[PDB]
């Protein structure tokens, strides 16, 4: 796999199966799934910075993001590219540089522009042939880190190096 | 594809796989799928309204139609059809122009009068038999946004058009 | 199908997947399927009331039963074939006239007393072998609903009087 | 099987799906399974006690301990093959007489050094391997319990017995 200096990731419908819980008196819930933690784990253990881009904004994804010890974190981004961009320029990298992961019509635009963009198998159609891996997980099933383990090359050796 | 002017969907069981989610002390839950909104999205591109009828009466529903910019919302419905002749009343449309997806009892006689009726692959099997096109999603997998493409005929042209 | 008078049901694994929620309050959740409202039409239409027995003891049981009209609901019981005799001995039924779906092991006693039993595709095998008709659903996925129409033999006819 | 004094358990992905719920407020849940409290049953049926060793640190998992009876919990967990060393050295007894049922990263260690391993089919690649006995179900879907049943040989016998 090619060099890569951010790992950057879509919430709902990645790191979710795109579930949105409300209540009747305003809250709002996501269902993470723990297994994406190992991808901030091995992103971490390579010296990768990972950022959060999503057009949503919640508490939710911010104490997440929290827990998880995420480098970036934007909310409410209404062009992902540009989004992107903007950091890239804040690093002082290119998209080239980037793997990106997605799954719907407001990622296309940036999955066609970075080094290396993965779509979850749950994604439409449209959005899944951009993808540049084939990615098995669904949202929410641990993609996020199906995607960091393949754009890192993570074999058996890391994990043998990493449980001592 | 036939010429329809409004798109009608129910909620339990269309929008959601059927779950309503009960706490101790008298509040609810329902978890939608973000995919969904793209039903929207591609019949606004279309200039299309899209109606919710529903008997339940939410809070939960009352939000997330509003988070959607859905045109119309009628809660509390016990007579479906009515319903949805009198906005067709309103607007100056007939049956024949509407498509309907809904998944069960109450959604059987609107089934059965509309120009394209749509019913997701987890219904009754006496429901899906008045299905006039065939889907594969099962309600809150994104069976909103199938019936929409499919009813509107999306192909990959329209996708391109839309992401730049 | 022999003569049912009485339908009893169980609540965890059965109208849901077994999925119990506890948040960091002492609130608990558990999540139903709309789809088994229709267990309770069509056993209602066939003038066949319907019983609740649970170990469990929560007011998310007791806010649901009401809704749907469920006409017995005891809660805590310790021995379930304990309290489905003394509900048939009040209302003049014998067990061979009762229809009961359960799960667990707590369920087995009865299973193996009433003239109908019924366990979802989801249980325990030495549970599903007491069995006496075949359920495809699993618990959460309208199975109780599944029961209702098989115990009862809901067919095309029933369905087409009622959607008329 | 082998003779096992003690079975311990990860929560997270083998309780559970892996499933962390947020909300805007704070709170966090977890959904268990019913079907895993047999797994309790089975092991005290059989003189056996069960301890749950976890990294996370919540109320949700104090009140399911509590709630199933559970001998031993072990919150906040930096390093469960040392949780799991200094619990047997109280207890008498060896790691080859544990039987340890994990899923990730943090279960490697220890899953390596017990009596029996076992890991849920939706666990990652490197860590089924460890497994010493297969298992078919995935985190949430009563692994527990099928865990339980297979170290302590749990047949029909078994099950007519407790039953009557
Ligand atoms: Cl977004
Ligand atoms: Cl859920
Ligand atoms: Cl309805
Ligand atoms: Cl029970
Ligand atoms: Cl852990
Ligand atoms: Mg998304
Ligand atoms: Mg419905
Ligand atoms: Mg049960
Ligand atoms: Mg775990």
């Amino acid at each position: 796999m090619k060099e890569i200096k951010l790992i950057l990731t879509d919430i709902d419908g990645v790191w979710t199966d795109g579930g949105m819980f409300y209540d009747q008196t305003g809250n709002e819930w996501k269902k993470f799934n723990t297994s994406d933690s190992a991808g901030i784990f091995w992103a971490h253990n390579k010296g990768i910075p990972v950022g959060i881009l999503t057009g949503e904004k919640t508490e939710i994804v911010r104490r997440r993001a929290e827990k998880l010890k995420v480098d970036y974190l934007f909310q409410g981004v209404v062009d992902k590219l540009s989004a992107a961009e903007e950091l890239c320029n804040e690093l002082g990298i290119n998209l080239e540089q980037v793997a990106y992961i997605g799954d719907d019509l407001n990622d296309a635009k940036l999955l066609k522009r970075v080094g290396i963009a993965g779509v979850p198998a749950s994604a439409p159609f449209y959005i899944r042939r951009l993808s540049t891996i084939f990615l098995e997980k669904r949202g929410g099933e641990g993609v996020f880190r199906e995607f960091v383990e393949k754009v890192l090359g993570i074999n058996l050796e890391d994990f043998i190096a990493v449980i001592q």
